[PDB]
């Protein structure tokens, strides 16, 4: 066929039930979530061709970066709660990698003030239970694929995107098989 299982997607031998149409996986740390994001746009360009109805969720993990990597997991339920992640996306990403200025809660916490969310707003966010259950979410949707690594997407609970089976002699090109991909998948 033009797509086929173990090409430009894999089939999860043990299916998850209940699980978001549009699931996709990312770490702060994590090089090519760096690219997806700040260079491809690939949840954006994935949305574009999704049908209309569907709904597209992201989530951080915590297996890189270690204690630091947790505190990015906590950072993104505060700004899924908040409602702010397109504001802080791309400061957490150059701040962990471009600049390196990221060592500490506190330094995440930076970015939320830099990007206009308020100190008591964030703290009561980072100490809630709301984002304590959404901490936990971020965690179980992983554990339910044995995510061991992103940038990783999965769609309708059986299907994961395999992106080393497309070309990346052009980055436009890499973007729009990818996005179709998700769409054909999305389709099944």
């Amino acid at each position: 066929a033009q797509y086929e299982d173990g090409k430009q997607y894999t089939t999860l031998e043990k299916p998850v039930a209940g699980a978001p149409q549009v699931l996709e996986f990312f770490s702060f740390f994590c090089p090519h979530c760096y690219q997806f994001e700040e260079v491809l746009h690939i949840s954006d360009n994935v949305k574009k061709k999704l049908p209309e109805g569907v709904k597209m969720t992201k989530y951080h993990v915590n297996f890189m970066g270690g204690d630091l990597g947790k505190d990015l997991t906590q950072a993104w339920a505060v700004a899924m709660a908040l409602g702010v992640e397109d504001k802080v996306t791309v400061p957490l990403f150059e701040g962990v990698q471009k600049t390196q200025t990221i060592r500490s809660a506190s330094d995440i916490r930076d970015v939320f003030i830099n990007a206009g969310i308020k100190g008591e707003e964030y703290d009561a966010a980072w100490n809630s239970f709301v984002v304590k259950s959404l901490v936990a979410q971020q965690e179980k949707a992983a554990a339910d694929v044995q995510l061991r690594g992103v940038p990783a997407m999965f769609v309708n609970g059986k299907y994961q995107l395999n992106p080393q089976g497309m070309d990346t002699s052009n980055m436009d090109v890499f973007v729009q098989q990818y996005a179709d991909t998700v769409k054909y998948l999305s389709e099944k």
